[PDB]
């Protein structure tokens, strides 16, 4: 086993709630939502610009029943307290002209549209730091070949989108609670 480890050195709990913080202190705060484009409400998943903000507590749920999250496990990521307009907490990835973007949804999605993420251990770190991969279909299965990074839009929103150059790198900090 090489399970996911949180920021304090304890195994990440499956289904538990964590703050998804940048490894580099100066790179902003935790994850939250913004209302962008023609969205009717906040459905865009973004990173807070406030370095002191832990952002929202995020549920990290494996495809398995286990207590912890094994190496190479696909996960679904969801807001413990999502905007009222989202039908569920879960993040999904929606294609667009500029590329896949991380969003919330106004309907309930099938598990195959939310179990699309995987954390990947970053080499050369003392603290457990992970890149976040997006896993598209291998037309029957799934393949995690793209990374999530940030794209600051003309309004300053630091949107989580599929990236090419600089994957974000996070540390998972356990939250006092979710709900």
């Amino acid at each position: 086993d090489d399970d996911l480890v949180d920021a304090e050195g304890n195994l990440v709990e499956n289904g538990g709630t964590y703050y998804l913080l940048p490894h580099i202190w100066a790179h902003g705060g935790g994850i939250e939502t913004a209302k962008t484009g023609n969205e009717p409400c906040p459905l865009t998943v973004v990173r807070s610009p406030n370095e002191v903000s832990k952002g929202e507590p995020i549920r990290i749920s494996s495809q398995f029943l286990s207590l912890f999250i094994p190496r190479g496990s696909l996960v679904a990521l969801g807001f413990a307290n999502p905007p009222s307009c989202a039908a569920s907490p879960w993040w999904t990835v929606v294609d667009s002209p500029q590329g896949p973007a991380v969003k919330l949804s106004q309907q309930k999605l099938p598990e195959k549209d939310i179990l699309v993420f995987k954390f990947e251990k970053v080499s050369h770190s003392n603290i457990h730091v992970y890149k976040l991969l997006y896993c598209q279909h291998d037309e029957e299965d799934v393949k995690c070949d793209q990374y999530i990074g940030i794209h600051r839009d003309r309004n300053g929103n630091r949107r989580l989108v599929v990236t090419e150059e600089n994957p974000l790198e996070l540390v998972l900090l356990k939250a006092k609670s979710e709900t």
